[PDB]
């Protein structure tokens, strides 16, 4: 995978982890 696309996908994966925590903790 092209690196800049990969970095954008890593942004999404990290924000998804944050969404998981927010839901766990609400």
């Amino acid at each position: 995978e092209e690196r800049k696309k990969e970095l954008a996908k890593e942004v999404i994966e990290t924000a998804k982890k944050l969404i998981e925590k927010l839901a766990k903790e609400e």
